[PDB]
């Protein structure tokens, strides 16, 4: 009997299957997991509803000029925050900008580009 | 639907625009020559009449 | 044997092992777990092919400049609702508006920042 449950003990071992250790759950309690339900559950009819919207989102991400266009809005943001000319004083001062602006060959490619937009967009609407 | 609608419009706006644009305006002449050309346009003409609506219901309830 | 069992529970008891206290997870019957799940399933295709994409958005929320942006820009819609102008009244009004507009000098640096991600966005498409 002992050798049949050597042989029962030893088939068990044979047996692979993927295993894989991360126990760090201890920020869970730090996580407002009461208050994070609550938001969630009322969300989730929402969430269930705005399915078709959130994938008509995610199909427009999904082509590389999406994330390429994004990219270039993100970078665009956080450069302009240091390189942004000095304020515009008054009214001369506001169309000598506009001015400067308006023979700018980059501002051109941006303008260019928010044209084309306004006609896509006005193109499916 | 109008808001999944409206979105999915935006999405292939931005994705078209950078195959479609059209080249840089030249200097104040040049803007002015793409912004008289954009002012003609139809499909520009129905955007442009999509964001005064915008601008219009937003600022109803402002 | 139970001076064998009392050194074994002893040894047991000092356990010196990691131990984490947590003990709320309440609302997940209102949560529509399911409804997420079927939310998710159809988003979950489109969620992969969009990591390019969101990855390049988060990149420009890591610059603390995206993060002082984002928070201006917050600030500035809920300032807005408490702040605003009375509205300009007919074609003459939206003039007047414009032109105090035009003289302003914070007015002057967000049409300048605005200037500004124009030409960046625009040198890179």
């Amino acid at each position: 009997i002992a050798n049949n449950l050597t042989s029962a003990i030893g088939e068990l071992k044979a047996l692979n299957a993927a295993d894989t250790p991360i126990p760090a759950l201890a920020a869970l309690k730090d996580v407002d997991l009461a208050g994070l339900a609550n938001s969630l559950a009322t969300l989730s009819g929402g969430l269930v509803k705005a399915t078709p919207a959130l994938n008509a989102v995610l199909d427009s991400l999904t082509d590389q000029r999406g994330a390429e266009v994004l990219s270039a809005l993100g970078d665009a943001l956080v450069a302009a925050r240091t390189s942004a000319p000095p304020a515009p004083r008054g009214v001369r001062g506001m169309w000598k900008t506009l001015r400067a602006a308006a023979k700018d060959p980059d501002v051109g490619r941006g303008v260019s580009y928010l044209i084309e937009v306004a006609r896509v967009f006005g193109s499916k609407v």
